[PDB]
């Protein structure tokens, strides 16, 4: 909508950085529009609120002289949206400096339990008749709508389980269990400014389904820029800091162009159509994409069993199957151990491979400099000999 | 030395709440305890750096009884215990029994201070005699008081610096392995592990091996580690280590010390190297790890070698420890083969595959497969997904 | 409902190793474990956000044995035990039991996998006429699934959330490192709400709650209270010896100085008293020099207390204070060492 | 040899993704990176344990450009760069300039395998020739690499040690304080830190001192060390570590360093401990402590002796640093100070100090 996307990037970056980053920041753009993609980026985090009584949360982003007040409206059942001073009871009053926020949720910080913010309870009450009976009405309310407005306001891991349960998509819960190893293979990341690049964005054919993961992306990488690739339009799910981009899996050209385009990726995972060919392609093509130290997952390995999909019945013909490709990069891992061979030269993923992880339905892949050196050729090469040659005489 | 059933009933209860702290007291003779706890210590102390030989005075104070030791510290020896006379004491370091207990066999959390009382130049009664002491010892007390201490609690050691300390070759040189076992690993640290490792290193040398085993001695606290080997390997044997003689190759065996000293959370194979070895041990053993543990194969550079039964062609992988890795890759997805599951089928949930070293994850396999209802077509999907 | 002691007996052996579980389930039966496992789970499972009702069945297996519970899990309700008949059947997760044991109360890592089986909607038969069924029940199903299943591990609460379903950010930092342990926690003033937080929080904990009013409705698995004078000290060490010795104390200032006195005795080594919201300033102050006392200079005529030879951290927030017990006994400055300025920098310099 | 603001903006673009380190390389001369990095690598090398001695070859490659740095590795000596023909090369470590960058100042994940590449007995040219060195070399060539590699990362150090490594009384003798240390400065670790150390250690003597500012450098991988210390510690000042002759008693002195050099996230005062000093310098520079940063006030014994303006009696603690802590107590729970203190942690001669806004949980008192 307002926030270009390579400026949403550049605030991004600055608030990583330390005090003559952070006041090059709010020097370089105006302190109304930052505030402004400040609450835009909040509303986001936001978990579902519990409170039965609508209530009002203030907002108060301050900078210099200068008060941006944000009313935010804050009842269970609803998003918690902005609305005017007076269309509500101001349960709390939360006051941030502009680059304390900044570095809350945008900042490499370390856990800061307190001294980030200034809150009032209460703030607009006056000793009245009305009160007392006022204070009993909205305790309780006040204080719920304040822990779903606070807990949007910082950068602390969610839980990808429930994440895949709110932004309903099928990560975790009945079909799938992949949630608890997508935090262990994505958590150390969290820190950085990633680039993540999803294949499959979800609801098919539907005018309006989809979007769910890329969202659990944005939500789980509080620096990162996500992008979903699908075969059909889906650009009513782009929000900031998630783009959508329109074209074919299957199209290595392509995937070659928005990949100098918006690459290198910390992060690629493959969730699209799930035929056997495409994600062969997709991988080949999007590897060398993928920064060193990046992983690149493949999910739903299921459909290398089915014909459907371009697949095998015999697990042992694996031939042209995503299982295939999985088995034949434990090859690529262990080449520099083949037999010297004057003719052969290692492929780009025999050198750029460096770990593998394979789980039900889903594999991470990891890419790295593979260059370790094999086995020197004057270690023996049977056992009887490697014996005699370590017992030291 | 100490009896093992004894070592291992004194880490159970070390890792409870207090009540099993005084059991503990009471059930064994608190001198024999503190035997125990010195030997441990001297096992865990780090290689010292001070120049001038100094003592660390250890006192370990159960009720009444009081159990003086008296460590020599300096560069280039281990560190050991001596009799009082025998150097100058630049540190008393004094603790309860059941607080040393806590803090080398404990299920606990780091604790900054307050474990411990310390006394600097102990025995110097008068200003003046400590005064000319401090050009001589003040730096080596100290830095001799800081390498025992660090022998006293549990705080994570760097395995690639256990590597070169013990000299095996997991890191550095042939291998760059233990930053992987390291993130394997470190969340085990708590438990009361027993690990086996299938090779104890030295071949038929009479004196070298069992680098690897002191190394998952260190890194795991409250840990029983075995080593098993072809070759006599009895002199590597000392707390919490014991070694093992016998074939990988015999799966009768296998079962035998499995029976005896598992279940086992960690098993390494890093033996023969020979391919048929590795999978008779794989088959033999991994049915005696826990649901959650690890069994590890190192070294499968030799799958590709016809002196140790590999093949060149990666391709011909059917006899090799790599074909067994991909075998273990269908294992994990077999409940998605269409329309019975051996017993690696049922109990392998991950696998992690690095350079000459794999890791595979014990547990029930029993997620379900994708339903018969979902469509096993593209087009198919595509309809019913909308 | 079930025996105290025979509660912690169970959470202990669940924190060992394989011996340990076998004597556990050698020593007590297991329909009985079974049902105690059950009753922990559902004080854990967070509030379900399905709107359609859902039965999740948790078949918790022993060797030969199964014991199936269909629980209820909708919106707005609590999780509850049903009759397989009240509801739709949309998932089976299946326990062995031993490792049900491992994940409420052991000393494990975490396990992404392999703890449990899954059956997604476990008792339909064919696809002709139970399409309507899937139609509803498949989002419902993974969201009840998602919140029974947080119910049967030991994943780290949030405490702020557990606040409005039952400030704390400072608890987190220093309570954290506590939870693999089978901590004592005594808390000083209790609606019981307060000590329905810290079970949750300490997955091996049993709770402790002092009040002069009886409390008894608040008491369950892992809760017990007492009722007495939290102003009498006698009392104090009474209940200390008795349920003690406390990795941590939580006293209420709505005194202090009285329950400071008499308790922070029976603090474990290594543990934390904590005084909450005058009087509890000036202790805190006194509390430095207790953390310096080993640093005045000599005299036989002063003598050094148990708090000061007691308390090694001082920690204190607004409105909160955690205080560390354990040895202090580091040793003071030297005697050799100078006590003006002046002399300090000649002895320094070679 | 290296400019202090460049040092900064390379650490600060080390920490960025793809686009900044493309923007570093293009910047600067990548000669003077390689020089910078293997300058910071060998601070960060632990003493090597190698009898025999040995040479790690590290080349540092950019585009085509191979900087080929050969470092001599023996047990009791530090790690030099020397000639290639002053010893055996154990071990070829070779590292893409950028990812050496990441992996030395970078804001990064753990990254247990592809970082680097490596070739055993590098120049040794058939089999038989290398068999013979076995039994002199490879055991060498481990521990020498192991070292090396130690220092080409950004793996948390154990401060008790670096306390006994580099001459330090933080722990082991007269104070235990590094554990404390490491659990109030660990989490800054990913972050560009700026330490200022009140009190460089060493007093008059022309050679000592020093030792606590390589442990902030070791212990804070993309920080800035200061010093200040009334006597010329000139001789300390290395990469990341700067020296500042000034007294700390000088409360406008103090504000003129603190805008040239701050603000900091960590201010440590084991200075004179003259009781009127570390007052003078807490109100000084506790307001150039960034927001969720740290003052920490060292050796508190001396509130206790009039030979540092201190008291015997505990009670009149009115002029001491035991005062001014009692009194930080009071503002947590209500002068700048007062509306910027949100923790206070004491333990046996070291108080640190939190600082940020105390201004939540505020209700209308009516
Ligand atoms: C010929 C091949 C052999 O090389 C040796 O035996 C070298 C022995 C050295 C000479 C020893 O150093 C001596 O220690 C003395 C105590 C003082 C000595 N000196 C200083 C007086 C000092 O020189 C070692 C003890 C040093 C440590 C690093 C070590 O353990 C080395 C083991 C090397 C094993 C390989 C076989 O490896 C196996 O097969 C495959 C290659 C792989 O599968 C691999 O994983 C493994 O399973
Ligand atoms: C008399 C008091 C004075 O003692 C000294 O000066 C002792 C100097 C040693 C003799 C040095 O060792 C020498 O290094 C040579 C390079 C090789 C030498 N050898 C092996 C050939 C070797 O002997 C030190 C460098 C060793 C390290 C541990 C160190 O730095 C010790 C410092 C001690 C400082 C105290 C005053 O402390 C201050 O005042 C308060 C008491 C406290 O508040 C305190 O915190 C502090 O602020
Ligand atoms: N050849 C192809 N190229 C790109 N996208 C494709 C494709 N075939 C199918 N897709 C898309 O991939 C999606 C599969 S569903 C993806 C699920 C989603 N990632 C989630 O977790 O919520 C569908 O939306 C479909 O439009
Ligand atoms: N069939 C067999 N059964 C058991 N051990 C065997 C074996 N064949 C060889 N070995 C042993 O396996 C060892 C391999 S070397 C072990 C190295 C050790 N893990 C370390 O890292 O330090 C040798 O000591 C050898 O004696
Ligand atoms: N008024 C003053 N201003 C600044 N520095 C002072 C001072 N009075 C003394 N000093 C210096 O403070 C130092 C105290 S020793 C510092 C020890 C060092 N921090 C370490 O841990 O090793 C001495 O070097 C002394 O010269
Ligand atoms: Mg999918
Ligand atoms: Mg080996
Ligand atoms: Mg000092």
């Amino acid at each position: 909508t307002e926030f270009d996307e390579a400026t949403v990037q550049d605030v991004v970056r600055l608030a990583g950085g330390h005090d003559s980053e952070l006041r090059e920041l709010t020097q370089k753009y105006d302190p109304a529009m930052i505030s402004r993609l400040l609450v835009a980026e909040i509303l986001s985090r936001c978990p579902p609120p519990s409170n039965d009584t609508p209530v009002l949360v203030e907002l108060a982003i301050v900078h210099g002289s200068e008060r941006f007040r944000h009313f935010l409206r804050v009842v269970r059942d609803s998003p918690i949206r902005p609305v005017g001073a007076d269309e509500g009871f101001v349960g709390m009053l939360v006051e941030y400096e502009l680059t304390e926020l900044l570095r809350e949720l945008f900042g490499v910080t370390h856990e800061r339990p307190a001294g980030v913010r200034g809150t009032k309870l209460f703030p607009y009450l006056t000793d009245d008749e009305e009160a007392v009976e006022q204070i009993g009405t909205y305790l309780l309310a006040a204080q719920q709508g304040t822990e779903a407005v606070l807990a949007g306001c910082g950068s602390r891991k969610p839980d990808l389980s429930e994440l895949s349960s709110r932004y309903f998509t099928p990560k975790f819960g009945f079909l799938h269990w992949f949630t608890p190893h997508y935090d262990r293979h994505f958590r150390d990341y969290r820190n950085q400014q990633v680039r993540v690049l999803e294949i499959g964005v979800g609801g098919y054919k539907h005018p309006e389904w989809g979007g769910g993961s890329l969202r659990m992306w944005k939500s789980f990488f509080p620096r990162g820029q996500i992008y979903g690739l699908d075969i059909m339009d889906k650009s009513h799910v782009d929000e900031l800091r998630i783009r959508t981009i329109q074209g074919d899996q299957n199209d290595a050209e392509f995937l070659d162009r928005i990949a100098r385009r918006y690459g290198p990726f910390d992060i690629v995972i493959d969730d699209g159509s799930h035929i056997n060919a495409h994600v062969r392609t997709s991988f080949a093509a999007l590897f060398p994409h993928v920064r060193p130290g990046g992983l690149y997952v493949i999910e739903d390995m299921w459909t290398a069993y089915w014909p459907g999909f371009g697949g095998q019945a015999d697990p042992q013909e694996c031939s042209g199957t995503s299982l295939g490709l999985l088995k034949s990069l434990i090859d690529a891992i262990q080449h520099q151990e083949l037999p010297s061979d004057p003719n052969r030269s290692p492929g780009y993923v025999d050198r750029n491979i460096v770990g593998l992880h394979v789980y039900h339905n889903v594999a991470f892949v990891e890419k790295g400099r593979n260059d370790e050196g094999g086995i020197p050729t004057w270690i023996p090469r049977d056992f009887e000999s490697l014996v005699q040659a370590s017992s030291g005489g």
